[PDB]
């Protein structure tokens, strides 16, 4: 909601309280989503100031406050800043921003990140260019310097992030994406490669000194319809754990498919049908193994722009004999959302 | 404060900065409240959108930022989300919400949770239905479907919360409360029982596979006067620690009495006189032991709706020979509050 | 930004998203500022209510959300509440506030805390009266009860803070400062002494049972010019670590010099030239050692009151043979800031 707006600056303080619960049999250990209360809230801000007619400066911070922790020792578990960046946009020259933001490959994955509850599977955090990452300088151009309506690109420079953890770490890399959108249609291609840190390499699984990820996407967005599909691959980027050996590393290779079909009725009900499969190749020891494999059926009802509720159902296709220990059980998410 | 309100949605961003200090002799280890700086702040939001004439959706998140920590390693100590839930209210059919919210038994305890500084003693956090708990679905009806002015009830379904800690954990349970308020008067009865988790049972103190808590309350609220009283009991719900043995568990049984008498002068001064006693019964090893026993005298002055200050004094009746090690010293809280 | 303002109360919700990066050779271990992404954001509130013509109540909370952490285990690293206090101001009698706030000696140091990125060096956190500290009651008078235009003073009572850490701890102490400002000029003197906790004394470095700190400052602030200079000393207050021995404690004595010269062009560019030197005396084992020694050159450009960017360059004068292990490398900070 725009709480402020005077002297060319407008602030939008936003957020949401989400009452959420996951239903999966057992202790949700062998299920897709786990089981139980998963309530949380979000608070963030989106500022934007008009330095003059062509120039705009802006910033954005979004945080994630878990709502399923005690007020005890575990009170902080799960909390975190998701985004944090400032930037500038100049006339038709493009925009530039730096901070914790979305990797460029997500310019593609974003297409199928539309399930009611469950977040796009391959769009992981602090995992190179696919999801939110720290210290990324990102340039974006729209309409090819205003010469070509609908043609946009982006390039992105990722700073090395040497964390205490091989999974949350990354070396320096570059990434770019080109997309084109003409009347309800959209096509995209994204790609980025990056150095792997000593620790990432000291890991038992995955072998390389460079990590890559690219995805392409196609979408039809219009007439209350939303059909979207993505296909991409990766090398030594995808984080995987062998639950048996308690071994971890990155998938040498993966092939990721995502499809999403949705319809927005005029009365508020938005049904969703999706399919996601990601399979690792050449995992050291196991060979080929599926990481994510399921169908999804669900529906969201929008009371209005501030209230909605939804049920998301995961028909997990993974099988009980999955070598990595990847869970085979179903998960049903029911949630109620208020937001501003 | 209502920062937003357009298109049927209104947001109230609220909060307060509380400069607080506790005065107790010694290292506050043997005192009621402890000793020293206890400054903190709160930030939260309360949204509410009118989906149509009969339907209202809403949400609420409130956080607690401690203000007495260094900017060092201990910076986060004490911080936590207190509430987080979204919900809906339909005409005269009632309301329903889910998330981290107040247990139904607090519908009663709330009566005597009026001391200037010190929080109602028996109204503990992540302790079944008495205080704030995670994952509670709560239905509430007002005025008996609008047929009976002043008659309200609530039922509540608590989801199992298996935490790393026996004290912050809970099994599934149900709770309900009926209250009636006719012209300044209010009466209430609340009750709820819940399963105890393996860990809660693996504990040295307290013996059962089910935890219960009920309280009743009576209040006269009007003419600048506020007299309130509560009485309740509990089984294997009340958390207790034996400071000698460093033993912990839950009180097999307790009997809790709370009384509160206050007056709001027209110039701002609200004096408070209270009495609280809670005694455990059949504690494994000790027999009967008082957990909370003191008188309270204090006063709050309201400069206006945004500023106030208060002194709260605890005349601890607990004695030095209390078997559990429960402190016997007095505590004096002085605080200055700004709030919006 | 003032989001609220009705019925004599006005709330200012403020904050900023700072995209920041530090460039230093090596692993920034031997540099002045370290190296890499250092993006972060801030959110705070400043309330103020007019209880009547002479009386004003107010409060303030400011938090620091790091933006360079993963969404993993390290998500919280670096976060903290910087300020948290409520208070009152009465006519010309002065003001009083309590909570986590700025030590009185900072009334002086504040003069040279003007570098684009790098925070005043000697103005440390949870270090007695120089920077932000917990539990400080602070009285401030302006214009000598309104009798003497430009004459202000402050006294401050610091509560003992026994933390788990000798560095973040402190005993009870008092501090005061007198400053005078006549037409663009300002002069100040500040001083405060405090008890040292058992733990602070159980430390290997620094010897005393009382810690002191005073600084004086002189400034010319006007005509787009800002020249400021500070000089102060300290006893057993300054925290120091010997990187070789992994020894820590406080400097027996220090002599701190800070100078700052800046100019604000009319088009937005504010260049900065500074000099800082702090040297420890009589360090147990080493003798005299410099702690901070460098020049600074940098410039900030203000697009407007909401957007700016800056480069700050540290020409570290410390030498590689510094006995404590204090880094000798340069650091270059580049940052983009959006703020409201
Ligand atoms: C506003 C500061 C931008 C700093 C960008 C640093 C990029 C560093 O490495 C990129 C490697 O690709
Ligand atoms: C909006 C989702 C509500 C989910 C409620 C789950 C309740 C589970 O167990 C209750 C036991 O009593
Ligand atoms: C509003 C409460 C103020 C409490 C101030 C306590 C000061 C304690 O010690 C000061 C030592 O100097």
């Amino acid at each position: 909601a725009e709480i402020y707006n005077k002297d060319g600056n407008k602030v939008d303080l936003y957020g949401k309280a989400v009452g959420l619960h996951y239903f999966s049999k057992g202790n949700g250990e062998n299920s897709y989503g786990g089981n139980g209360d998963m309530t949380y809230a979000r608070l963030g801000f989106k500022g934007e100031t008009q330095i003059n007619s062509d120039l705009t400066g802006y910033g954005q911070w979004e945080y994630n406050f878990q709502g399923n922790n005690s007020e005890g020792a575990d009170a902080q578990t799960g909390n975190k800043t998701r985004l944090a960046f400032a930037g500038l946009k100049y006339a038709d020259v493009g925009s530039f921003d730096y901070g914790r933001n979305y990797g460029v490959v997500y310019d593609a994955l974003g297409y199928t990140d539309m399930l009611p509850e469950f977040d796009g599977d391959t769009a992981y955090s602090d995992d190179f260019f696919v999801g939110r990452v720290g210290g990324v300088a990102t340039y974006r151009n729209s309409n090819f310097f205003g010469l070509v309506d609908g043609l946009n690109f982006a390039v992105q420079y990722l700073g090395k992030n040497e964390r205490d953890t091989a999974r949350r770490s990354n070396g320096d890399g570059v990434g770019g994406s080109i997309s084109y959108e003409y009347e309800g249609f959209g096509i995209v291609g994204a790609y980025g490669a990056a150095d792997r840190t000593n620790l990432q390499e000291a890991q038992p699984l995955g072998n390389g000194k460079k990590a890559e990820q690219w995805a392409t996407g196609l979408k039809y967005d219009a007439n209350n319809i939303y059909l979207a599909a993505n296909y991409g691959e990766t090398r030594n980027a995808t984080p995987i754990t062998n639950k048996f050996t308690n071994t971890s590393g990155f998938a040498n290779k993966t092939q990721d498919v995502l499809l999403v079909a949705q319809y927005q009725f005029d009365f508020g009900l938005r049904p969703s049908i999706a399919y996601t499969k990601s399979k690792a190749k050449d995992v050291e020891g196991i060979g080929d193994v599926d990481l994510v494999n399921y169908f999804e059926v669900g529906a969201t009802y929008y009371f209005n722009k501030n209230m909605s509720t939804y049920v998301d159902y995961i028909i997990n296709q993974i099988d009980s004999d999955n070598k990595l220990g990847v869970g085979s059980d179903d998960t049903v998410a029911v949630g109620i959302v208020y937001q501003f």
